[PDB]
């Protein structure tokens, strides 16, 4: 009976693409994808076998049940998920061309994510093997979330430039953080310019108080840093990357996953980056033949 | 035991706005609205009190079987919709600002609503009241509709310019039909640059052998002809307009429903404009308030 507690936002990605120009309703393609980093992650950590409690806000409307459904028979537990009355379905319309042209991103029932509705779940939260949260629920969630967490590991998301800063007064309530350059240099306020840089970087999160950082640089690879003073890179295994998306979802669900089955550290970043390969490697935001198994095949293939 | 059956496309309508330019993850709005020509037209008969049956295709995809609860729910009866497994729900993407940029259809699944799918329900069909069919079903399917209707009138939509073309050859097998300008220039082969040639392209269209004309012209109001030689003109029923999308879905469902309600031809185009004002007058794509009484009362006020 151990599970994972997830606590991140619930989206349908909307993509469309043609085969252009303006004023006209013109021939395509569009797909409805099942996303949101939270859910993603969720969705990955029982593809890894984990047995994942999602806690997310869908709108009164019925695609917000099938985004929860959908979310279901992927193996996740969904059954305290928030439905909001009133109130829309959070998503992530994206217009494509034979490759981004737009984007919108309509993500405000993230703030029905709330402190009452946490704690009307407190004790199940605080028997959890493992925390994982994301930076698009408010700051009062996410402080209440690292207020209560009755010493069970937190691990956080921090999702974009914009979003992760609320993360930074409060490093020393985080047992691991995943950011991305731009991101360690939006909360640092120190530059990465360079492998030279991610010392530097790495210190000033551990002075702050943040126990691990998993950083990733992207073509640079994974720089890895323990409080304790364990630290090092990870070179990224080489791929053929369709679609980028649910790459650090895939990442995350991987480190969490690997703390709870009693891995050490760099072991898990290595298996982590070989999940977020598998993401890589899938037209579809997460990887329904993501598994232990072949992530281990694509990890000793080293 | 009267009910009426709609053989059209059941849509999922997208709509996407900012607070915008480019290579951006804009904040903004986005919202799933149920759509399709013959979906809407279904919702609309229903809620002018019809008993209305809906034969459309959806995917084996979970928001699809949403589009159908959702369409159950208005009161429509869609257990006989076509679920089609491993091809996904049809959609109409729509970029907006606060104002259309650019819109996308992905609309392949009607080529599914087959002739060998309505032939397994040739005798629900054939006792009907009245069956309503859009253009954006294939032309094997609208021939096979018009080909087995057995003296049930059939009510056709002709949806746009591009896919009315479907129903040149066929318009001896239709009872009534609803074009608009540019539909009506694009079967004909006539210009209508002014009033003054609405004469000649009902004459042309009453030669090739249609029953009924409903023209809509817009601002000039509706152009209604009869075979048997009744015609006139009705005058819009000015309105505040916030949305036009779902008039001519409204408009069809009057057409229809009036018919079906023994209502007399000049009287039942009225009646059906008003339904197309209470379309007008709602930002969705379907009005909830559309009903006998209170379009009555939007005609009665003229
Ligand atoms: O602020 C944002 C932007 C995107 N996403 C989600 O992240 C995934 C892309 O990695 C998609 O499911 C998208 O909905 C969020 O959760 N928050
Ligand atoms: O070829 C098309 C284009 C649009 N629509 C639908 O018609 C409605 C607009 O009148 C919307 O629901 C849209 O999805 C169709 O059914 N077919
Ligand atoms: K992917
Ligand atoms: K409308």
């Amino acid at each position: 009976k151990d599970y994972v507690v997830i606590i991140g936002s619930a989206n349908i990605d909307v993509a469309g693409y043609s085969h252009l120009n303006y004023a006209d309703s013109n021939p395509g393609k569009i797909k409805f994808t099942p996303g949101g980093v939270g859910r993603n992650i969720a969705q990955n950590l029982a593809l890894l076998g984990n047995k994942a409690w999602l806690l997310s806000a869908v709108g009164s409307d019925f695609y917000g049940q099938s985004l929860l459904t959908q979310t279901n028979q992927s193996g996740v537990y969904v059954d305290k998920c928030l439905i909001v009355p009133g109130e829309n379905t959070s998503s992530y319309l994206s217009l494509l061309d034979n490759e981004m042209l737009v984007a919108i991103n309509d993500m405000n029932i993230s703030n029905a994510i709330t402190a009452e509705y946490l704690a009307q779940h407190r004790e199940f939260i605080q028997r959890a093997k493992v925390i994982v949260a994301d930076c698009n629920i408010s700051e009062e969630a996410l402080a209440w979330i690292l207020d209560n967490a009755a010493n069970v590991p937190v691990f956080v998301d921090p999702v974009s430039a914009w979003k992760c800063v609320k993360v930074r007064d409060r490093l020393n309530q985080i047992h691991t953080l995943k950011p991305n350059r731009l991101e360690a240099e939006t909360l640092s306020g120190i530059a990465l310019s360079g492998r030279d840089d991610v010392a530097k970087v790495a210190a000033w999160f551990h002075q702050h108080g943040l126990n691990r950082l998993v950083l990733s640089m992207g073509g640079d690879g994974v720089y890895y840093s323990d409080i304790r003073g364990e630290n090092g890179w990870s070179a990224p295994i080489k791929t053929n990357v369709i679609n980028v998306t649910g790459a650090g979802d895939a990442m995350m669900a991987g480190l969490a996953s690997c703390w709870v089955d009693g891995m050490p550290f760099a072991e898990s970043v290595r298996f982590a980056q070989g999940c977020s390969s598998m993401a890589l490697s899938c037209e579809y935001t997460n990887n329904p033949d993501l598994s232990i198994a072949n992530v281990i095949s694509l990890v000793e293939n080293a």
